[PDB]
């Protein structure tokens, strides 16, 4: 049994402690009911978190045996850049892409918080991830990959938990009786999960497809869909060296975390990268989200532009196929499985290491931008090599191309004969050419 | 020999007669040198063509034996809608897609103009497509597929042609000496090819990656990248029935050609769909284009949104994989080959026939838009089916999900063991988890 349905009284239980009402009440309750809760807070560079240092302090106030802030920023940005290099994004609508920011965050917090628990002798995680979402499965897999002895306590399996803390009103009351005046956040018409890479908005009013971005207050950028909001055009240059983003606007960043924070600032002024997606959850049911990822979106445009100037068609085709495959694995919580490693490493090496260069863009509102310049010592784009002005340098002659065309004849005849066979066998209608039957 | 290097004196030669200087001078020359030229003009609903009826009249003035206007509008829109249904677009940059509008146009004009030639006993096409582009190969394949006896005259293989009409100045002079005052179009800093589906801008100043959309005067929409240009927000509803676009803004269109003309008007007011691409040509060298396709872009957003609300993950994955594969075939001139038919029909049937519904959008500038509503009797998106409020209707219980998670354990252990094997064999660095070595 991996999933414990009852409070592990007398045992150490690790809590991924965000400091919200759910984890605050749960930690107090676990302590009051006889377990030994340990709090672990991940520093994920959340755009909406103004004071990570205060969270472990509150955990101790609520009865944590010990409370740690685990810095996950560098790992989050490293995994995000790997996802970018491998195009590991499978959710899109007319090309507008979701950058799998929650999946990446979960890969980083599942592994790193469970590792922190393991170094404290904590082999039980009290994980509140719901029975209907994706995160319960992601955390389950990342946790067991990291600690094979891990057990997971699901408080919603525990009737004692549902009976006392069955809701927000009950939780807040529970805290009050213990002498803590929990100050709830202002109610919103949706639910938000965020990290430095991006933010996701879902549930509540966003469950209705008649609602959309118009009801969202963005937390990583501005409300560009409000015509009253003023957004100044801005030019930005993004430089890559061997696939790693290294400079913005001519300023070099030794720290990729600082680079992403600046990329977020730049994209954020425009609302660059926001999208609305209906996606398929792991359990084969659909959900709807509104997404923000301004910095990754900026880096994605630049990276993709350089890929299109540097790589051949087969290479781009494999990159894109692999990316869609990898995105789905990432979403499923399989980012560290062998089949994911294969796809990720392929891109990190043969695709990304050739990506050295700069792209200059003008950002306006939302996903309206213009490309201004593309530079790279590695471009294979080189119109002068196709120049025919001077035959002394021309790469091929008219006669050469004629030869190339002639080689196509036998297979053309074969295709023509197929069309006649397809008419004879009833698949195509008789005829310029036979037509597909509708 | 398919390609004739010398003027077929005494023989009937079909010209795809656009009425520009190249085809005008070529037709006059062919007549003066002893061939029997026939002119065929395709009505492709070009956004920049104000009078198709005048073109065959000029052909007759220049010496055509006969001149026909072949209406290709309905076929162009039908093939465009098929491409949309099958997502047959392989050129993209950060999701911004080129809709393969030139490839589709060539599939329609290659077949239909060669068929028109064949019904007039014309088995020779005087085709000026250059030795360095994609179109020479597309027309070659579509032509031989349509007429197995076709031969193609390449005037640039004919030194007599290069010597007299070796350039625009020489061509215009040639026309003058024959008593025709050819009125040249105003010079542009790039070359444009267009049809009702889209327009492409390339060459000349657009060969430089430091230039871009900022130098283009769009012909299907407005210059949204000019902050001085005023663009009013607009709401639009797009309805599909069984994958066919049937209504815009509550108005039903029996004629798909009329629907696309209206979709172009709507998208055009915003510049919706414009992109900048570096792509790989058939000959494995890169070229750069600026593209317009406002109506298709509008239909693509709506179609894709409905696909994401209706189809399961495996179905969407196959649709997208197939689409990228098909886009490349389309670009290569293989739209009618068996491997293309397979991909196209799959989507036209099992993907597109379930696409009945409406999508409402707000269009602003360029590719900045918002989704406002998505409706369909065929949605599988249905949050109420996931509702747990009433366990009497809940689709699964917390206990059910726990069972599902438990089934993952054996393969998780296998993955963990792989990571240790990968460390032992030197692929991963020792360790939360072992790391990829850079
Ligand atoms: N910054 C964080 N540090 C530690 N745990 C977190 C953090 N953010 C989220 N979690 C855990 O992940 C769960 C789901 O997060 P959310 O979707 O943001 O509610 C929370 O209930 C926590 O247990
Ligand atoms: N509307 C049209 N009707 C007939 N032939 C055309 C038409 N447009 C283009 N073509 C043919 O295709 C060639 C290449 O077109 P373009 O790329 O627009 O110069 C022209 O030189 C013509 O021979
Ligand atoms: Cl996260
Ligand atoms: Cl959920
Ligand atoms: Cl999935
Ligand atoms: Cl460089
Ligand atoms: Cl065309
Ligand atoms: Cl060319
Ligand atoms: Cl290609
Ligand atoms: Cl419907």
């Amino acid at each position: 049994t991996t999933i414990l349905p009852n409070l592990p009284t007398g045992q150490k239980v690790g809590i991924a402690f965000s400091g919200g009402l759910d984890t605050s009440a749960a930690l107090l309750w676990m302590r009051q009911k006889g377990a030994v809760p340990y709090a672990y807070t991940a520093n994920l560079g959340q755009p909406d978190e103004p004071d990570y240092d205060e969270i472990p302090r509150r955990a101790m106030q609520y009865g944590a045996e010990a409370a740690r802030l685990v810095d996950c920023r560098a790992q989050l940005v490293a995994e995000g850049i790997a996802a970018l290099q491998a195009g590991a994004f499978h959710i899109s609508t007319a090309g507008l892409t979701y950058f799998n920011t929650t999946p990446i965050g979960r890969a980083v917090t599942g592994t790193m918080l469970v590792a922190a628990m393991k170094e404290d002798g904590v082999n039980i995680w009290g994980d509140g991830s719901t029975f209907k979402g994706n995160d319960i499965e992601r955390f389950y897999r990342y946790g067991l990959l990291t600690n094979p002895d891990l057990k997971i306590y699901k408080p919603w399996l525990d009737q004692t938990f549902i009976d006392e803390l069955g809701g927000r009103a009950e939780m807040s009351e529970y805290m009050r009786q213990a002498g803590f005046d929990y100050k709830m956040s202002a109610e919103k018409a949706y639910s938000t999960d965020s990290n430095m890479l991006g933010a996701t908005h879902e549930a509540k009013d966003l469950e209705l497809l008649s609602a959309g971005i118009r009801i969202v207050q963005p937390i990583m950028g501005v409300a560009f869909w409000q015509d009253s909001v003023q957004i100044k055009a801005e030019e930005v240059t993004v430089r890559f060296e061997e696939g790693q983003p290294v400079a913005l606007n001519g300023v070099e960043y030794a720290d990729p975390v600082e680079l992403l924070l600046e990329a977020n600032r730049i994209g954020g002024r425009h609302g660059l990268g926001m999208s609305d997606q209906i996606e398929n959850r792991i359990i084969e049911a659909k959900s709807r989200g509104i997404y923000e990822a301004p910095g990754l979106a900026l880096l994605f445009i630049a990276y993709e532009r350089l890929v299109t100037g540097i790589h051949n068609e087969d290479t781009i085709e494999q990159y894109r196929e692999n990316g869609r495959k990898l995105g789905r694995l990432l979403y499923q919580g399989r980012w560290f499985d062998p089949q994911a490693i294969m796809l990720r490493e392929t891109a990190q090496r043969w695709v990304a290491r050739a990506i050295t260069g700069e792209v200059t863009l003008e950002l306006r509102r939302g996903n309206d931008y213009s490309l201004l310049n593309t530079e790279s010592a590695n471009l294979t784009y080189a119109p002068e090599r196709l120049s025919m002005e001077k035959v002394e340098n021309a790469p091929f002659t008219p006669a050469d191309r004629i030869g190339q065309l002639t080689m196509r004849n036998l297979d053309i005849v074969d295709t023509r004969e197929k069309l006649f066979t397809y008419v004879k066998t009833g698949l195509l209608a008789p005829s310029a050419l036979p037509q597909i039957k509708d």
